[PDB]
RNA sequence: CCUG
RNA sequence: CAGGAUGGCCGAGUGGAAGGCAAUGGACGUCCGCGUGGGUUCGAACCCCACU
């Protein structure tokens, strides 16, 4: 059999001794001669089929020798083209012969679906009548044949006759719909069994038509097989037998077999019987007819095995990061940028971290990066891991350089040399090959070195010339396969992914939302929760500015909450004051208002909204710009807000899509939007919760959130910490990570019991949320978290002393974490 | 040579005598077999690439026959598929054998034209090295080579020698790289001439490489040429001219030759020169080389040419109209809705026409339709105008008949016999069918059947089956193809479906209009001349109707002009009003309040802009919805409007894009508001006309525009009437023309002056603007059309009391002519 | 296409 | 799973068109032609492939 080789960073099948050379060749018995290229050829569908790979030969001969004619040829009709380099390229080294070999097709969501197929095939034992011949379908004609069966005449006189006369010249030719066949006195029953499979498929593919055995193909005359050679029920049975063996794949209901009409009519010579004539209508065929299943190969586990006929038409017929195949290009640039001239290595947190803990790290891995003057180093705690393989004590970490004039590298240190080592890297490197081909669909030549470094004091294959990445452009491309290969895990460079894909989603919506800019002076906007409301904002206060021409001074951004107007001051981009401020002090230069989380506002103090009217209607330059922002399912207190009527509220602008929160945590907020349309706050204006998410929209980002009930405080502060340990062993920093407590109160109690837990994890430093850019984790309230949000938050109780402010809390809390979200309720 | 045969409606190429059959084909020389499969592969090719056809070609046999495997073949190989019946389908009556040959592909843009070649070739002398051996490129092939060249060793150490020893063995093989190739015995300087075509150009298009003349292909020992037999420097002279004469194509600058290194070197035996070893290495060409020009076929008008290598590489590499092609299927499903169980006779006004005019038409048409049971007829005063083609006088009329179970049918229908009839019959369907492949991008198989028929009192061909329209997809694509051929000329049915494709443009921007109800309440809509203002109004009110659920009668519409008023009333959609009525009157009871043209409302009456704010926000369900339409370039007073100042008239919506004329009037309109632009009123605050129109926008839709200055008012007059005169033979209904004076005062006057000219032209019935809906041409100022279209409009010196206002003036006609506008300005 |  | 096909007929030829019953395939000395179509080769009836 074929098996691939187990000790190789890539796909290896090793088809043992093949004879090379044309010449070599030509002296081989055509037995052996088909059977060697059937073996090659094996080998190279399968890796076609399965990534790219290694074909290994052992040549019997020691000098370098050419491939062969046939091999070659064979090669051609494998890949349907004569630029065999793109697919196949040969290396040889003393006995052994190398074929390197590409992957047909890469991605789960190739660029060239619609129009190549996914599969190399030997054959897809396929054939179609064509005209007075039968042919193959090569893989190309195959996925067209597929994808249109996928959509949702006198030989009827010759046929319909009783009996035929010996030498009866029939009226017409072979045709498109025509066979004639005529077999010797001795084989015709057995000759009849090796037609059908030919010609009866070919039939059914192609529109039907009629197979006459017993008719001279030369003359056309009618001869038949004489009496004594022949039972007629014996070979209505076999032939019966044989048309229905032929596997048939459906596409339709109902599913009723192949369709046609047998007839074995006396040939009468002077009147008498002389013999037997069979005669065989094929009517057209709903779907696919194969002669047998079909030829091709794939490498599953460590064997190389052939397709079944409905895995073959299912493959050439019909976790994935949509996302992250759309904006593969901007997260690259992001993430990955490739710098002009020198070795980047990332994340650079991780990498202090790393050379932090460890002693030489850094003067090992400077060294061992010399040769490399351009690309990039990915440190990861364990790419094992980080790709859903086993973690391996005693490796420090796991590197994948991608460098320029040099293949992909994937670097495991060992604090301790270890003999498993070798082993962890290897099937490291060639999980990361195989993804990047697979799920990353890289459509270029790839090949991930697996190479072990130990910190204390089988040879690898040559690749050709052609996997080395040449510049720019394929460092670029393996880096957006590379990312989309990250964003299908859960890892440290996966979330920062993450967050960059929620960021660009963001400013999707943001680019939709600010033409209104142009179109509105006031605007109420009513975003739902993570629908980016204080992003928009954000993004609106700069663009007002880039518009109107005015100073960062002239706009102001009013808002209820401390923490908020810190972290929106902190931009520098307008001036930003709290609702109390903004009533107290004189804002008589101020030409635009941004207000936000207008739904938390108060009246206690004064007219708000009257302060704001005349401030931007008594700007010099017409009416200034007055956006209030406010999300009703967010509400903080039962109180009116001084907001305007819910029917005065216009001009309206809605942020239904969720953008700000990954996957899990959105749906999460849906679900709890529901629960607070079912008994909205006698504050609420009822018609203002009939917003709905847009229905078909999703992240694409993967979160996490787990709700653990009924554990103490204790135990809540110890998973808290647990949780933050083993986020920034990977490299989380702490300014990811938030906990947010039900009430201001309860802050310093829950503060004090988290360092408590947290001095057994070596970070001692937790602050309120009026500091948001220091690296330190933030406790504090939910309510006064309103507006900012973070990577990781932990809700801890979530409570409030009337169930008519309770429901909206828990939303206000999932829409603050943004990837991973630990809920802690009462139990 | 080949010619296309002229007598038929079609491309009908005569290939003369073949012989056909296989026993026929094997009983051949090779030369005559060969010369006759190139005959009919030339044949096969010009119709593939020139919309299909078919081929002629007489056979020596009276029985019928199969064509030949080796025919089948080429024309598997032409088509790069065994699917031969998607494309030729055969027919023989008598000693004739005739192929149908259809379209490789068809349309400007087909839908396949980034993966499948444009044109099918016998050969594309495109080769390529693969491996060890040169393997033409088939056209698919060549297309990706193309695209691909498009975008923007120890063979070394056997070179640098400068002589070589006779059976010295090179220590490399043949490779993607490396030829070997041995002198001819007998022929040395013509062999060279023939070899270097053979490997220069694979080796230029896949990565150069070196080619060893002289060199044993098995052995690879160096043989070389022997001195008595081979002059170096003539051998030199010979390469580098076949080397030079080798066709490039260049898709770069600079265009430089074929770079390569030539070296003869002495061979010698024992020390001693025995002969001489030819060694070339090609560089890498930066783009495409030929081994020879391309053997690619098309039609040129009546002759069968080959393409030129520059020809042939630019259509491989690479009126027409896109909205039309865009929406196709719409356009045909309101024009040629292909019914179920009859046939439909269209355009029905036109059909009345000539069965009125013509005694026994009806009867003549009713008795040759009643084999088709279900289609339609498409009536025209002359198809070959429609087409562009010259117009033959005695012709009644053209019909194109698409129906069920039936190819297509030209009828031409004539007064009187007439010689000509039936080749300006066969000419038009020749014509019709060239244009539904080639500019309609039809992909089926259509054959268009001339039949003259005469009012008082050469065989066709028999097509397969295959071109008859089985049914309701076949007839519907069919009469899509024809719907985007129509939109490419001047004609009726071509302005018809040219409405509908302003109109398709108009909903689609009214879709993203009317989401601004949903968000808006008061809303000032700043429409541009032709953005489709007063139908964007109308759809709203009637989407208002829907949203909130009132009754038609709670929804007004104020509009200045009374026509306006009249034409939005006669829909019922609303209660429309003027001004002065809205003012006057009591409106308590209304709702919602939408206002039109806006900008020419006056203040004198009252302040209406204040009664509906009024009337809008007492509305018993919550405040109703006050949009205000206005379009300041079609300000027709100097006045003050009484709307609110520009910086009050928030929120804001914009209809820049013109979708209402077509594209000389859309331009024309583009014009004309840049001069208002730069000549602004006095009453129109500064802000207003800085709307401009989408920068790249276009309607797609074929228009005219006639200057006629310098006139008098008899010759304007006449000129009016016989332009409305011609109209109407085409088939346009009055109904579709309106006449645009300068101001009302005149229009008395310009009335019996275009009577005075109109009674020559056997119609009398004029008509007000305010009766729009009346089948009567229309007579009217500017000023009192605005709000209003028609398909064709005469402007006539257009003027006004101050002259300030003329430009003002202009737009407010042009806006009015959907299609067809005539000017007649002061000289 | 015919045949072992 | 394997074998054959040559000139008018019988038949010799597996890489430089016999013989037997003056010639006894063809196109324009070159080329095609040994069932047909291709390929390899300096060279094919001969070797390789597909088809019949
Ligand atoms: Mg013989
Ligand atoms: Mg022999
Ligand atoms: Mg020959
Ligand atoms: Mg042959
Ligand atoms: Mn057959
Ligand atoms: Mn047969
Ligand atoms: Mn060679
Ligand atoms: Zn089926
Ligand atoms: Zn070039």
């Amino acid at each position: 059999p074929l098996v691939v080789e187990p000790s190789y960073p890539d796909l290896v099948i090793n088809v043992g001794e093949v004879t090379l050379g044309e010449e070599n060749r030509k002296k081989l018995q055509k037995i052996q001669r088909d059977q060697e290229k059937e073996r090659v050829m094996r080998a190279a569908c399968a890796l076609l089929n399965s990534g790219g790979g290694v074909i290994r030969m052992a040549k019997k001969v020691e000098h370098p020798v050419e491939m062969g004619l046939d091999l070659e040829q064979s090669l051609r009709e494998l890949i349907q083209s004569s630029d065999l380099q793109a697919f196949f390229e040969t290396k040889q080294q003393g006995r052994c012969f190398y074929i390197f070999v590409k992957s047909w097709s890469s991605g789960p969501f190739p660029e060239d679906r619609s129009v190549k197929p996914r599969l190399c095939s030997l054959s897809s034992s396929l054939y179609r009548r064509s005209e007075t011949s039968v042919r193959s379908m090569d893989s190309r004609e195959a996925f067209c044949f597929l994808k249109t069966k996928r959509k949702p005449d006198p030989a009827d006189l010759i046929f319909q006759k009783d009996y035929l006369e010996y030498g009866e010249i029939l009226p017409f030719p072979e045709s498109q719909l025509v066979e004639f066949k005529q077999f010797s006195t001795k084989h015709f029953q057995e000759y009849v069994k090796r037609t059908i499979p030919e010609y009866v498929p070919a039939f059914a593919n192609t529109g039907g038509g009629y197979l006459f055995i017993g008719v001279d193909d030369k003359s056309r005359e009618v001869l038949g097989c004489a009496k004594e050679n022949v039972d007629p029920d014996s070979l209505r049975r076999k032939i019966e037998q044989a048309i229905y063996k032929l596997p048939c794949v459906h596409f339709c209901q109902p599913q009723r077999p192949i369709t046609f009409t047998l007839k074995i009519v006396n040939v009468l010579k002077r009147g008498e019987l002389y013999g037997y004539a069979c005669m065989i209508r094929v009517n057209p065929f709903c779907c696919a007819v194969f002669s047998e299943a079909p030829n091709s190969w794939i490498v599953e586990d460590k064997y190389v095995c052939s397709l079944t006929t409905e895995k073959w038409v299912g493959m050439m017929t019909d976790v994935y990061s949509k996302k992250g195949l759309e904006h593969k290009k901007e997260l690259q640039q992001l993430l990955f940028s490739v710098p002009p001239g020198y070795l980047r290595y990332t994340p650079e947190s991780l990498w202090r971290d790393l050379i932090s803990e460890h002693r030489g790290l850094e003067e090992l891995i400077n060294k061992q990066m010399q040769p490399f003057f351009r690309g990039i180093l990915i440190f990861s705690r364990s790419w094992a891991v980080d790709l859903n393989l086993q973690e391996k004590p005693g490796v420090i970490c796991d590197a994948l350089l991608i460098a320029q004039n040099s293949t992909p590298i994937l670097y495991t240190i060992l604090r301790e040399q270890d003999a498993e080592g070798q082993d962890y890297c290897t099937r490291t490197a060639f999980t990361l090959k195989q993804k990047l081909v697979n799920m990353g669909g890289y459509t270029g030549k790839v090949c991930v070195r697996a190479k072990v470094l130990c910190l204390s004091p089988v040879s690898p294959m040559d690749y050709p010339a052609s996997y080395s990445l040449a510049g720019t452009q394929h460092m670029e491309a393996l880096l957006q396969s590379l990312v989309i290969v990250l964003l299908g895990f859960r890892s440290l460079l996966s979330d920062q992914l993450g967050c960059e894909v929620l960021n660009l989603l963001t400013a999707q919506q943001y680019e939709i939302f600010s033409r209104s800019l142009r179109k509105n002076r006031e605007l109420f906007v009513h975003g739902l929760p993570g629908s980016g409301k204080t992003i928009m904002a954000m993004k609106i206060m700069e663009k007002i500015r880039n518009v109107f021409h005015c100073e960062a001074h002239r706009i102001l951004y009013v808002c209820e909450n401390q923490p908020l107007r810190n972290f929106i001051s902190d931009r520098n981009i307008c001036r930003a004051e709290t609702r109390k401020t903004f009533l107290r002090e004189n804002f008589e230069h101020i030409q635009h208002i941004v207000i936000d989380e207008a739904q938390n506002f108060r009246t206690e103090d004064g007219d708000w909204y009257g302060k704001a009217k005349s401030i931007t209607r008594r700007a010099k330059g017409g009416p200034g710009i007055l956006w209030i922002f406010l999300d009703y399912f967010q509400t903080s207190h039962l109180d009116c807000s001084g907001l305007p009527p819910l029917s005065d509220q216009y001009p309206r602008e809605e942020l239904t899509r969720i953008v700000r929160n990954a996957d899990p945590i959105a749906k999460y907020l849906q679900k709890e939007m529901q629960v607070i349309r079912s008994n909205p706050s006698f504050n609420i204006p009822t018609g203002c919760l009939e917003v709905f998410p847009e229905a078909e929209w999703s992240q694409g980002v993967q979160g996490t959130l787990r709700i653990k009930k009924y554990l103490t405080v204790e135990q809540i502060m110890t998973c808290v910490a647990d949780t933050c340990r083993r986020f920034f062993d990977r490299g989380y920093s702490p300014k990811d990570v938030a906990v947010l407590v039900s009430t201001a109160k309860e802050v310093e109690h829950y503060k004090y019991e988290l360092l408590k837990a947290m001095r057994k994890k070596r970070v001692v430093q937790l602050s309120d949320a009026c500091d948001m850019l220091g690296d330190h984790i933030v406790l504090d309230s939910v309510r006064r978290f309103s507006g900012l949000e973070r990577s990781i938050v932990f809700g801890i109780h979530p409570r409030t002393a009337d169930p008519a402010i309770l429901p909206n809390v828990l939303i206000c809390l999932a829409s603050r974490a943004k990837q991973h979200l630990y809920i802690f309720p009462w139990g």
